[PDB]
């Protein structure tokens, strides 16, 4: 048996790890299936994509087209439906009718063997009709056959009868396919909308306390939820909610020794009060948590818990499962590290003595929180645990609970970042915060929206508690407005960490991406009411961006994204499209100086002619404009970061 | 089970059609095996390639290195041995000694728990020692262990004893490998030297006749062979040697009607005198052919026969196996075409009524010629026959006779050309004749010497009976010298069609790549004795190039090729290396004007640092130079087309 079929179909894409891991999509997401297809000789080929759902039912007739002349690369868009494991194949075939038409349209007007040519056509349309299931449709073709064979009409008339729009339509839906050859099926994992699309908000419950009780509880923290929902977020991500170790607890500003009532780092998990399946006592009880989750749920907010597979020296695991740690010759366990960062308050897990016990316990813990309504987990530093461990854990959980979403916080090298997504992580943190110039953004988003979109779904946090980028530090509020627009419009999932709205941008020191007085090591109460009254919050802009996202399907997908050229280095322009919805964004990346630019739109990329001019509405202001192949923009930092326009019909 | 192992090993290359076809090499050929290798956490990894021969026997320890900082892409060079089907895997592992050494070199000078660190080292070296086979190497490690543990000594001395060259050498041979993880085996097809390396000469036996008998026989054509061997060729490629059809036989200069004794095209195979398993009666008998093959063998020449799977209308198959042809409704068979070329003298084969019958007869025919010493077939237009037909035919023949070499004459789109190589064609014709500027040559050869070399072996014919490129038409003798040097030094396999050495360069008409009075349609007697006497032949240049090739392993491989910058667009420079053999070539692509240029060698690519100066000898003249990072050259058409230098020892 041969590797290549009768009509060659090769290199079907997308493909992940040569077909051993599934490509990814979510419900309603479109993406391109492509292949290299050609045949021997000079005649025509056709091709089509067969997408099969988890029960094996094929989707609609989905013909492909050659994507560029002379390349033999064919593609078609398919759209993912219900969640589950799908498969797709590419079918290739000889296309004799197209070939016959090409020749017939030439030889008949030249009077060359017209009777032979027309009879050959009749025979083709007959074979075509044989496979047409609808009775009026076969009759349409047989009428063409009979007209083709009618020697009493002029040849040109005989041919025209085979080329009518009604014949074309039957053949469009039921073409005559010679020597149909199929690729081997490739797997597709379709997951729920939220895996691709959502707005995230991170905050520390303990910071939302009272004058009398500064350490917030789930009961008090629940008060922030309406404000978070009102800003248009969908997911609330909480730092670890478990007891915190006392041994080597870190003090304020990441100092080595905690003093007094210092609350320590939430990531330093575990004490006699309990481990990863328990609640920090100052946060309250499990019932309080349930209350928080229920209240979050009523406002359209899902909870994402941090899962940080590591232990303070006081975690129960240290004595219950010593073999889950690497011990030095004197029995001590070296603290964890992420060079040059040091985590003196914690132990790393060792995986090679009892990998099974660790997997069993990990999925037990996850299922515990899942039983209490948590269907999303933000996994802390997954790249310092074995890759196959996450592969196994995620497969175990999604096997029983496929809706659970895992988000990889892996700020590391590209191979590891990609592999984690490929072995099952639904979402990935990305290099976004370190992409701030037009070139960086353009290059990086081209990567994320390109081939990588086949296994990775990016979550654009404009800040995190560990990342206050120099761009925000130097740019102030105008920089925050810019990054929110970018994050919100370039990825269907974005997030901010509480305080971003207030443009908090004081670094620990010059050259650091840490916050001064970081919330990681201390309660950080915020005057939300005053900022609202004094207009010193960009919460309304954040709110508008999420509203715009909620109203424009184009911003709820990733793969359709195109950058349009501008004549200023500081001004970036791009469009995203989903069906009839087109959003075009123009952003001034300069947070300090007004920039004027001409934006030259790739009109055909927008589905338009070059001379054409179209109505747009700037969704940030309500202004209406008419934009064409060359558009003037003037963006003044502080007054306006960007135009976020929808194309009006 | 997980798809990823304990230590990730991903995307092993070379790979062809995701592992469904073998990558290729020939005996003695080196190539790079690469993989993506990394681990969780921050500790070091190591990797190595395990290349296994047809009996499953592993090669030597072949450690890999990271190819570029931060990429996690690792590679090592391997070398193919005996012919057959090999396999290769990549092994990845934790490298605890490298990890420990890095930390120990830092922690010991710092005074940070040095006893603990040294004891950790002792335990490692004990582990390392346990696997070590050598009586003396193990005691070397165990001595380092004792020195590490000697608490009566200074920390620095204790550490230093673990870092001696003696210890480095032991661990370099027998490293301690943690958590060894293997990729899945990939197939490697190793074939005989001639598949990659050889010089080809195409000529028509019928043209080598006599005054008294103009149409050559195999006995007269054998007298041309000594001159051919003397030019340093290894392979003689003969156009089809079968009876030639009379129906619709073509006349001189590709005219529609043969007249008188026009001999017709050899590619119009078949008459009642016989088909593809027969000899043209004017060429003689099978005994005469056997004599011809024997004479070829005495001179070190292999015969390559043209295999053209097509028929004149007089071929016995036409009526014996009508279903091997596509018939029009009036019963006629349309002549073959290669648009805009027309082949009115032949019918193309149809493959889908009796594919088994066709495959069976094809391999019967090939095996017939194989039994008479033909171990190479030049396959005419394989791309108008099914790709899977060739995969089947080649698999059948090489299954019993793995030494047989198939050369694909497919001048077509890249996908088909590549696919034919991948499904089994040992060699491919290329775009070489249409690559004549420095940029064209540079780009094209970068492609051929890169990833494609894992599946395609190029045969650079500077001309064919169908291709007289304008460069040769316009440039005369100096252009022939140039393309000969280029062809001979850029590919380990190259060729010419007889008359090339006489600088035959008269086109059929301007703008054509056909020869006037093409040998395809008439006897083309050439006065070889006179041309040699009068010095109107570049046979001596051809002879020198093949001698240089026979003497320099660098010119007998493909993948090591580097282009070096020059300051004149018309002057190209490149190097090839194999072991200690380095060849440096500089060619003046201008056939009409003397060119002076500076050649700036990338000295590290030659294995030299930038200030070094090296002796070279131009093997075309015997002149010796001293060349360094910047070298003056002056190349004069008709006198010095190029420098072909070997680096002297
Ligand atoms: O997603 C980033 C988070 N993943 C790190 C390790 O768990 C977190 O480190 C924090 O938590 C650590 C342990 O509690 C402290 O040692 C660090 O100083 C502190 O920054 C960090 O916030
Ligand atoms: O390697 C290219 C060769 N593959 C073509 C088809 O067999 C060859 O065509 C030749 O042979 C044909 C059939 O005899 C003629 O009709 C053509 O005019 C003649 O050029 C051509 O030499």
């Amino acid at each position: 048996p041969t590797v290549v079929g009768r009509i060659p179909v090769l290199d079907v894409r997308p493909v992940v790890q040569r077909g051993r891991r599934p490509a990814k999509a979510v419900t309603g997401e479109s993406f391109e299936v492509s292949a290299t297809v050609f045949r021997e000789g000079h005649d025509a080929v056709g091709a089509n994509v067969v997408l099969r759902d988890p029960r094996g039912r094929p989707g609609p007739w989905t013909p492909m087209r050659e994507l560029a002349p002379g390349t033999d690369r064919w593609g078609a868009t398919v759209t993912a439906g219900e969640t589950g494991t799908w498969s797709y194949t590419v079918e290739a075939w000889g296309d004799p009718v197209t070939t016959w038409r090409h020749h017939a349209r030439i030889k008949i007007p030249a009077g060359l063997d017209t009777d032979l040519v027309l009879e050959e056509g009749a025979r083709l349309y007959e074979r075509a009709a044989a496979d047409v299931p609808g009775r009026e449709d076969r009759r349409e073709l047989l009428a063409a056959v009979d007209a083709l064979r009618d020697e009493s009409r002029p040849a040109a008339s005989r041919l025209a009868a085979a080329l009518t729009p009604q014949v074309d339509a039957v053949l469009a839906r039921h073409p005559l396919r010679d020597l149909v050859t199929s690729s081997d099926p490739l797997p597709l994992l379709v997951e729920r909308e939220r895996a691709l699309y959502g707005a995230w908000y991170e905050f520390f419950p303990r910071s939302e306390g009272t004058p009398h009780t500064p350490h917030g509880t789930f009961r008090t923290a629940a008060r922030r939820l309406p404000a978070i929902a009102a800003m248009g977020f969908d997911v609330v991500y909480l730092p670890p909610i478990h007891p915190i170790g006392t041994t080597h607890r870190k003090g304020r500003n990441n100092t080595l020794s905690a003093t007094g009532d210092d609350v320590g780092s939430p990531w330093a998990i575990g004490s006699p009060e309990g481990g990863h399946d328990s609640i920090h006592p100052a946060l309250g009880t499990l019932d309080d948590f349930d209350h928080f989750v229920t209240e979050a749920g009523k406002l359209g907010l899902e909870i994402a818990l941090d899962f940080a597979l590591q232990c303070s020296p006081d975690h129960p695991w240290v004595h219950k499962h010593p073999e889950w740690f690497h011990h030095r010759p004197d029995g001590t366990i070296a603290h964890a590290e992420n060079p040059p960062k040091k985590y003196q308050d914690i132990y790393p897990i060792a995986f090679d003595a009892d990998p099974d016990g660790l997997a069993t316990e990990t999925v037990r813990i996850l299922r515990h929180w899942m039983d209490h309504g948590v269907r999303i987990f933000r996994v802390d530093n997954p790249h310092t645990k074995p890759v196959a461990f996450w592969e196994r854990v995620i497969a175990d959980i999604n096997g029983t609970d496929p809706d659970v979403i895992f988000l990889a916080e892996a700020f590391t090298r590209p191979a590891m970042m990609a592999t984690l997504a490929q072995i099952g992580f639904q979402q990935s943190y990305t290099y976004f915060t370190w992409r701030n110039t037009k070139q960086e953004l353009t290059e990086y988003l081209t990567e994320l929206s390109g081939e990588a979109a086949s296994y990775m779904r990016p979550n654009f946090f404009a800040n995190t508690p560990d990342i206050l980028h120099a761009y925000l530090q130097h740019g102030g509020r105008p920089a925050f407005e810019v990054r929110a627009v970018l994050a919100a419009t370039l990825s269907p999932t974005w997030g901010i960490y509480s305080g971003y709205e207030l443009c908090e941008n004081t670094p620990l020191r010059e050259g650091s991406e840490e916050y001064l007085d970081s919330e990681k090591y201390q309660l950080k109460p915020r005057d939300w009411t005053r900022a609202a009254r004094e207009g010193t919050t960009i919460a309304p802009l954040v709110t508008r961006l999420n509203t715009i996202r909620r109203e424009n399907p184009a911003l709820r997908q990733l793969r359709d994204l195109h950058f349009h050229p501008t004549d200023k280095e500081e001004v970036i322009a791009y469009s995203k499209r989903q069906g009839s919805n087109t959003v075009l964004v123009v952003v001034n990346l300069d947070p300090r100086h007004t920039q004027e630019a001409t934006v030259s739109l790739d009109m055909p990329q927008l589905g338009l002619d070059w001379h054409e001019s179209v109505p747009v509405r700037d969704e940030l202001t309500g202004e209406t404009y008419h934009w064409g192949r060359a558009n003037y923009v003037r963006l003044e930092p502080g007054r306006t970061p960007a135009h976020v326009c929808t194309v009006l019909r």
